RNA sequence: UUUAUUU
């Protein structure tokens, strides 16, 4: 719908930035927003972020390819965002 | 803040209650956490306690290291970087 | 075997 679908990415590095998210997700389809969550005191990435994709089937393709992807030396976890 | 204490060789079913019961008697404790596998939610075998007072943390460590928890011998120490 | 897990 209008909100799109929100994807949660875990196991980003301390120097990860929005550019790394756009680059990873952009290829699978329309991406409308990205955000890296950063540590209040250090300004480093706390290790996770969010990407909003418009179309469910493109979001599902992204998650299938990127969940388990090795970025630097860490195995990413990616899935649709849950509440909290 | 306080002094962070590392506890290794916790079993799968270990929880915060067991850590509170062990370390509580030695002095002020402000946090306990058991580390769990994100998927299975089973304790991965270690946890942490934060105690406020350096000398009380020392006493807990010297007293509890080698403590037998179920079938397992615990390793307790000041947390390393 | 030394805690970033959902803005």
């Amino acid at each position: 719908g209008a909100m799109g679908w929100c994807i949660f990415i875990y196991n980003l590095g301390q120097d990860a930035d929005e550019g790394i998210l756009w680059q990873m997700f952009g290829p699978f389809g329309a991406v409308t927003n990205v955000k890296v969550i950063r540590d209040f005191n250090t300004n480093k990435c706390k290790g996770f972020g969010f990407v909003t994709m418009t179309n469910y089937e493109e979001a599902a393709m992204a998650i299938a390819s990127l969940n388990g992807y090795r970025l630097g030396d860490k195995i990413l976890q990616v899935s649709f965002k849950t509440n909290k």
